[PDB]
């Protein structure tokens, strides 16, 4: 497993919005590789989540892991899903602040207003359709992903 | 091999730096994929060379096709102050055709997929090949040429 660099804010490849993965790199050694490569990035820097962005690749794809901190103690523990083509389908109305950091802005934490429900549409890596709804602390992370996707850093949502 | 999605002119990502390759890349499953798939994508669109911008890699991988040498980080240390004017086209800029006048040799330093230093002249239509690829890790199109 390879640790990828990881862009910081400042370059370009943060603000774009990132390419679709196309069928035919679904279920192919291409998308393993990457998500593994993304994954190893992710734990190499004790983050819960990544976008194929903060290592040059304007992909989407996005890695949304959970673990209980000191902000959420009734977060989850909860392994990496690798997401797809993620799309957010529906954000609850009902919003609340958190405390977010990111892997391309390692100086600075902050309070993000974020859906506390969000439902989700993605492809495995294997291509396999999925829909799932993310409360709290993973909400949070799946948003901030997308964002990632989206050109989008937490610090613009301060 | 996988056949990768193309970034056509009008696409920020053809406009950055790209970014080098990190040593921890070197000798990875992951970077073999990447020239694998860099590699298929060239073939399956007819080219004879990629650049990683132009499947939405911001990495400084090109390959040049004499079969294919694929360079990591290649950096061009020599070239010819004779020019030659040759017709290029572009993967990104389909249906798209030029003169372009280009050093007609050039010496370029490069790593491996292994991660070893190494040189190498081309001369005529392989050296327009390797400029043209390096413009692309620079932001550059050849109509800007
Ligand atoms: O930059 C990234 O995408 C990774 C972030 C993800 C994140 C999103 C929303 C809220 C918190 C984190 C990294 O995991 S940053 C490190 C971190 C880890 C746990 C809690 C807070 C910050
Ligand atoms: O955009 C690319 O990098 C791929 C080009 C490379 C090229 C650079 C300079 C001169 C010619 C080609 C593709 O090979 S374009 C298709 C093509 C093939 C043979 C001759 C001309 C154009
Ligand atoms: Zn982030
Ligand atoms: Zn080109």
């Amino acid at each position: 497993s390879v640790v990828l660099p990881v862009a910081k804010r400042g370059e370009d490849i943060l603000k774009l919005i990132a390419a679709p993965v196309s069928a035919n790199e679904l279920n192919s050694n291409w998308l393993y590789q990457l998500a593994d490569a993304m994954h190893a990035t992710m734990l190499e820097r004790n983050g819960v989540g990544i976008a194929a962005p903060q290592v040059y690749i304007s992909k989407r794809v996005i890695i949304v892991a959970s673990r209980p901190n000191p902000r959420y103690p009734d977060a989850p523990e909860m392994n990496a899903v690798v997401m797809v083509n993620p799309e957010i389908l529906e954000f609850s109305s009902e919003t609340c602040l958190g405390e977010e950091g990111c892997l391309s802005v390692p100086d600075e934490r902050g309070q993000v207003e974020r859906a506390e429900m969000v439902k989700v549409k993605y492809l495995t890596l294997q291509g396999e359709a999925v829909e799932t709804i993310f409360h709290g602390f993973p909400a949070r992370i799946v948003q901030h992903e997308v964002d990632h996707l989206n050109g989008i850093l937490f610090v613009e949502r301060i």
